[PDB]
């Protein structure tokens, strides 16, 4: 029975608004309503993984998973296993997964992050999940951001606080946080980011949505521009947004918005806004594809509509060779020629590199760079042709070019890193100097960047 080299994951997140579920909800799971929605002709073919997420989720855990189990055994006849639950208040994730991969998914890991301080902590924060599937790591999080048209600055300050202190992964990657830790992550939930446009236009918003014209609605919205202005999500990709506002929804019907303010709001507007959105960061030269992204139109006991997204995901084997693991393969390395980074920090210490690769038995220490000035006021630390060797645990091409090199940037003085980033060793071509470049990022903001060449050599 071959390991696979593709696998689908269906990502749904959904804000119940503190009610039970309808009897059905198996559109959810089959990606059927409205936007990028999945073939009729699919509905049969279960997904490997499904990871649920929900916000103002009234349920016990017991409930939700005896409600998802018993949808996904009526759509697919396969009964999932649970690979996790994890629930900070009412925000909760569950990962289901195919039985067959039962033995192909390990070091499972759970966390959550509550955000904000005495009156803003309470209710808002993200839980994840990360594990193993075979040779590929995967990191799901699901966060529900501070409400409300006007707080776009704490939601991007929500957003960092989850991706530093969200403990997921492989602990002895020190220097990465959960936006390095994986070689796919997906973050979805309640973001919360609305459409900037003044409250007096708020029918005719409802008119562009009733006419299914989305374009000068998505042109406002927060989480789209942040993301231009490089304020939050940095080096995540979204699909095309091609469905309705997914909030703010009059319950058991889909056909009204209610966006005045009331008691029950704290007197706050609410237009109808995209906050229920999925997002994702691969490695580089790593296949992801989304093949759905959209809302339901039949689920209406909150006041969000669902939202699906479905990926293809490249995942690799759990390579044996007669070497590694448990030594080296010398008939492979990993040359590093003309490299330097770029650091837009004020500071003056001495800098050395980390190289982190579960292609190497243990992370490497570079010696310290030679600091320049840069013309444009900016840190160069150059290496030259003085980084170590890298000498992974298998020389096989088909594992090695596979493989990724996470790089950490850290102060001689402090230890701490000063910049993140991630180099494919997906080459064009073994035996021959490459360019190779990453941005460099530290608390996911933008702190440099990393560029020289490669030389790889495999078995072949
Ligand atoms: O241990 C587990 C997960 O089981 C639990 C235990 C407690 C709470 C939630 C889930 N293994 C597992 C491994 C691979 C695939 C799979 F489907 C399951």
């Amino acid at each position: 029975q071959p390991e696979p080299d593709m696998i689908t994951i269906f990502i749904g997140t959904w804000n119940m608004g503190n009610a039970p579920p309808p009897k059905k909800i198996t559109s959810w799971f089959l990606s059927k309503g409205q936007g990028k929605t999945r073939d009729d002709s699919a509905d049969y073919i279960p997904h490997d993984i499904y990871v649920i997420g929900t916000q103002e989720d009234p349920l016990s855990e017991k409930e939700w998973l005896e409600i998802l189990k018993h949808s996904l055994q009526e759509i697919t006849s396969v009964t999932f296993k649970t690979v996790a639950i994890h629930t900070l208040w009412n925000i909760r994730i569950v990962v289901l997964a195919k039985p067959e991969h039962e033995n192909r998914i390990s070091h499972i890991c759970t966390d959550n992050v509550k955000t904000g301080i005495a009156n803003t902590l309470g209710n808002k924060g993200a839980v994840g999940v990360s594990f193993m599937f075979n040779g590929t790591s995967l990191g799901f999080v699901n966060s529900h951001l501070t409400s409300g048209s006007e707080k776009k600055l704490r939601r991007n300050q929500n957003y960092m606080n989850i991706l530093r202190f969200l403990a997921l992964g492989d602990k002895k990657l020190s220097p990465f946080n959960i936006t390095h830790r994986f070689t796919h992550l997906f973050w979805f939930g309640d973001l919360n980011y609305r459409v900037d446009l003044p409250t007096w236009e708020a029918e005719t918003i409802i008119q562009k949505i009733k006419q299914q014209q989305y374009a000068d609605l998505l042109s406002h919205d927060q989480l789209l521009t942040e993301r231009r202005e490089q304020k939050v999500f940095l080096h995540f990709e979204e699909e095309e947004i091609t469905f309705a506002p997914t909030y703010r929804f009059e319950r058991l019907t889909r056909d009204k918005y209610a966006y005045t303010k009331q008691k029950a709001t704290g007197m706050k507007y609410n237009l109808p806004s995209w906050c229920d959105r999925v997002l994702w960061k691969s490695y580089p030269l790593v296949h992801v594809v989304c093949q759905s992204y959209g809302s339901t139109s039949d689920i209406m006991t909150s006041d969000h509509s669902p939202v699906f997204a479905t990926f293809e995901a490249g995942v690799t084997s759990q390579f044996v060779s007669k070497n590694g693991p448990g030594t080296v393969d010398s008939q492979g390395q990993i040359e590093f020629l003309r490299c330097y980074a770029t650091l837009k920090t004020k500071s003056q210490t001495k800098f050395y590199l980390e190289f982190h690769s579960s292609c190497l038995e243990s992370f490497v220490k570079s010696q310290e760079g030679e600091n320049e000035e840069g013309s444009e006021g900016e840190l160069v630390v150059k290496f030259g042709e003085t980084l170590p060797k890298l000498k992974p645990i298998i020389s096989d091409p088909e594992y090695l070019l596979d493989q990724h090199i996470l790089i950490s940037i850290k102060s001689s003085d402090s230890d701490e890193s000063y910049g993140e980033g991630c180099i494919a060793l997906r080459l064009e071509a073994t035996e021959t100097q490459l360019p190779i470049y990453t941005p460099l990022t530290h608390h996911g903001e933008l702190t440099g960047h990393f560029q020289g060449e490669i030389k790889l050599q495999t078995s072949q």
